[PDB]
């Protein structure tokens, strides 16, 4: 085997960035397989027809069922809303077919739980899979791993976590699928909770272990999608059925607490994903607006001089930066996808079990599930370790 | 009446930021009284006259219920440690003196009532009172509370705030009187949580309903300055829900590496945004959402304009102000509130409702239930 | 016509760049005509093989000159160093072909010269042509000039400009061809003083007038490419012919001032292309490395909020930008190659002569001229209006 | 000997800003003599002695020249435009009197020749001088003198500095003295163009060697405070090269719109590189090149600890400083000098260095020619 046929599921709400993935990457990575943009999914013919031609891939099928049952499918890309992704990924699995399934895991914690199940039985037969929290490959983000790993840390008092977004802040934005609790499974806490969760996690190394928190829905009627405008009444508007934001405390298992606010109503901020980690050596901080800086505090450094250092992502030594450009040469939003490619194709080359996995994935919506348990409960909530 | 004789107690806490700024309020300010730096107390003799003359004070007390009987005290201003505050302001306010108090206003809920209480009664014979949440006189602080009152954030969703300090954070930093619950009531929750639960009530005009928090002591021993127990919080952190609807969530700690003064605030609104650091504290950043999205942004008000709050007993523009000059904002206003026979802000009422915030956070660490704040 | 062929010239040099903005332009672009990745030129036959499967190219050709007889080729993209652009470029030119031509535009101004006089006579034939000014096409660029074109500078005082990097800081780095004044023509001047000088004349509008200018070169000899370092004598080096920073004040037509500094030894910079605009209504700021930021003053505004606001260059409303993601997924360096080819595919298509033009780049041409001239000759030097 | 004789001429200049530094030193500060505020100068009586109720001085005079005999002026501070520097420190200096004198040295190079020499004449004998380019004295600015000190930067390639102000960017501003060549010599170029010459040469420890210069006036006459001309620069912008080697860019403005006190210096060399902003004034941002490229980058350092130089005297890490206290900083050297017998530093001698920078730069932009500054 020297290329690795790919299928995607779900081109419609991930296709550009996925697939830009898949192109680039063996351009700009040498890899140990070649990805073949073999497949694109989708049950309208003729707008998966169109949207094969702009993304790049050779046939379309109606029935994803049809995916698991080609040889020309070695791996199956699930960019679908969470309420798909069990029923798809346990399924490819099954079906000896690799799989990137995007995040979270699932919509519920019984879902998810199916699915890590899956992922252990197949990992066992060679078959690999991996969830896809992006954010994780980010260079600024990976070198702050980096750093925690090499002890410039050390003990690790607080985590504050920050997933700062506005594009919803206008009550009048109509409703879509992310504000139906039925598909999305939550709103800011599902979307882009979830991701700070996996990313202090990632960084830090240790795991969350206990919740207390509070889901707020700051508009709770919007107009419908085809609602009348005239010279909008009451009867035009429907009920949004998910959080627009959800913050929490948390401690975590090494002893060190956190702070967590995820919110699609902070106005003025685009995609600030902001992260500080405080511990007994340094300290790290990191903002997704500046996405190729991480600020490094190390603490053991003399007084006169200490600070958070600046450190431009761009080097050559950085994760992933030796496929792109020169220092300085910024990278942008697109380039986490192509790691992640570079990253699963290699891991089932060598044999091994990408990360982060599906019962990595788990452990992030039993995050997820808790936080909300608590905002309805108002109790504390512990995670099953 | 053209003077306003001062006595201070508790030099040794805050002597040096309090003094300056009486000594330089009337040469930067035209102020409708001046401030005579008349008495200086303290239990010491040899060190409060040293202190004294370092400090510009012409006299000085070994007892401090002396300043309550002298006819050249008009104004008790009370730097010592919040277990002294209810006591000392009390009887001041009964004695006929004036008081500013240092925040937090006291140790216990029950005492702040008491010091409210004598303040409602005492102002009815025009006897004012403050308590010092000097942050407020930032004039980056005040212009985010005039851009509030203006209408240019609207219905306020979100406040954050954190004040992060490391000082420490060094587990072999010595015990002082700020790790002594008997002597400050609290650690990081009082001494630095009541600043930014006030600095977010003060901008927004809005109040805490209910918080969920969780204190933390990362350092539970430290060397005298043999050893002994830290018997406060390092850490205070909460979620809160105002009362016009916005979620809170904040944060207090000694423990944060690498910052040293860090107070952070944002506050997400239908109409616009504010943020603001300490570690900036001549900027103020402003979000206008009414803006056209091709120029929309965060602009960067450096607050040096002589329309600025305060700026105009200083330096032209771009010549920077610090931290001791809210204090000297402080003074300006509480004697202008003297004169002119009104209630200065904050109130003692004022900070008995921060008190209540913070009783309320620490009875929600310890019972693991939200608490709700009574208005 | 619906296809535009291509051919590429100058692999080695701008190849990787320069191939993903073909590829990925009529995917996130809907453009009147689809570039064909048709020709990829190179002298080594197995190297050019191999980079044409790793860029995308269908076929490959020893002889540039090739390229200009092919009726696959439409449009040549001339990639190598100055010092072939004019050979090259005029060449494609009087064949029939469109031409992309890299900055600066040449290596003398003789030499831009005759490429503009070719340009004229080939635009009147329906022939197009630009010369490759990169950073014009970085939305927070494009939003500046835009933002002046609106009227909201007013009559500008000041021009401000470094192009800040540190590449061969380090006196050990070795010689190459951007340190060989024949190949390259000159050193910081040409290669990222054009880049600066370009930038501010395209947002301000207005044209440098005289110079008062200074080269210098820090580290005039380096090891030699092969060199021995045993247990580097000075008979292991060889000698730097180019300058490795250049200075020099402006007045602009209009009567502004401007300051400017390019350099390679700039310590801790690396792409740090820093532009400030201060006139009477307005001031604009801009630093490469914060690509995606735009910072605008307004000074009609009321001095208690006036201030530089940070606009993030995220908005579809933002040159560009409709065609990428989402407000604050951030983009980067290689875009702006993509929006050239935008850009250059639409003049072709609507039979309009492409910016920046020939013309053009004979007038930063003459402008580096002058710097060079100045410095030597200790004199101010005015530029040919 | 316990206290020295402070007079002041040039009240209504710098009075409030010179004035402050004098009375905060010693409070701040265990300073070897203690300055007395003694005489405030004004031939203008009624105004001379408001400023000096204001501004804490104990007595008055008409007559400049009545400090130069009188036994309680021992160090007279000089704070008029420059076309008054020199007839005023050199009669002190020759009336045995020590002398702190504003920026720049003179409005000519010859001025600033008889300056450096009578200093020079009165050091010998005891008698201290300074030239008060009070920048130096910013925490950050003295931590990157000793940054390049403790070899932390190593050969300097390139010095950058802008002065960046707006105050006049509006034509309708009025004249004043600052914009008459006949008081201040020069415009941007001796007002704000002097500050960055210095710092960067103080610095770095290098002088400048050589300069292309061009100055230019955007706006030609202006309203009285009826219309006048505008008689000295609005800009100055310059090429240099230092002795060392390295190259220089300098801009100084009052037409930066939006851009307030913005003085803004970096230094490029083979270890490592400094920059800083004066409108983020209590950082300095260093780079050290000699560090792993995984995570070599400007560290942002707070210059707020106490190891760093002044900040001792103040406030606690993150509380921070501003544009007034160079001026205490200033005043704490200068009285130390003098008890130690040492020669303060800037010197008259150091001022006029800097002078024939500002007279080449300026001799640059009328002839169009490269001028070499001499050693």
């Amino acid at each position: 085997m020297t290329n690795l046929g790919i299928g995607l599921i779900g081109y419609a709400f991930m296709g550009a960035a996925h697939s830009q993935a898949w192109r680039s990457a063996p351009r700009f990575f040498d890899l140990p397989l070649h990805p073949d943009l073999n497949v694109l999914c989708g049950r309208d013919a003729e707008a998966v027809r169109a949207a094969a031609g702009k993304l790049g891939w050779s046939t379309t099928e109606t029935d994803w069922r049809t995916l698991l049952e080609r040889d020309d499918v070695q791996l199956v890309d699930v960019c679908t809303p969470g309420d798909s992704h069990a029923e798809i990924a346990i399924a490819a699995l099954e079906a000896g077919k690799h799989v990137l399934c995007e995040k979270p895991l699932a919509n519920t914690v019984a879902e998810a739980e199916a699915m890590a199940a899956a992922a252990a039985k197949a990992a066992a037969g060679g078959i690999r899979s991996m969830v896809g929290f992006t954010y994780r490959r980010v260079p600024a983000i990976a070198l702050a791993r980096k750093l925690v790993a090499d002890g410039k840390i050390g003990t690790v008092r607080h985590v504050r976590a920050q997933y700062l977004q506005d594009w919803i802040a206008d009550p009048e934005a109509p409703l879509s699928w992310r504000l139906d609790k039925d598909k999305a499974g939550s709103g800011a806490l599902g979307d882009i909770g979830a991701h700070i969760v996996d990313l202090t996690q990632f960084i830090t190394g240790d795991r969350i272990a206990e919740v207390s928190g509070r889901l707020e829905t700051f508009v709770k009627e919007r107009p419908k999608p085809e609602a009348h405008s005239g010279l909008t009444a009451s009867a035009e508007r429907g009920p949004v059925t998910v959080d627009d934001a959800a913050v929490f405390l948390a401690t975590f298992r090494g002893g060190a607490l956190g702070v967590f606010e995820a919110t699609r109503f902070a106005t003025g901020r685009k995609n600030a994903i902001r992260i500080e980690i405080n511990g007994s050596k340094g300290s790290l901080a990191f903002d997704f607006e500046d996405m190729n800086l991480l600020h490094f505090y190390d603490a053991t450094e003399d007084p006169e001089t200490a600070g958070f250092r600046r450190i431009l992502a761009t080097e050559p030594v950085h994760p992933y930066v030796a496929g792109w450009w020169p220092p300085g040469h910024l990278l942008g939003y697109e380039h986490g996808f192509t790691h992640q490619v570079v990253d699963l194709v290699t891991a089932i080359a060598e044999g091994k079990d990408p990360e982060p996995s599906f019962a990595d994935g788990l452990q992030v919506q039993r995050v997820l599930a808790a936080v909300e348990t608590s905002s309805t409960s108002r109790q504390w909530q512990e995670i099953p370790e």
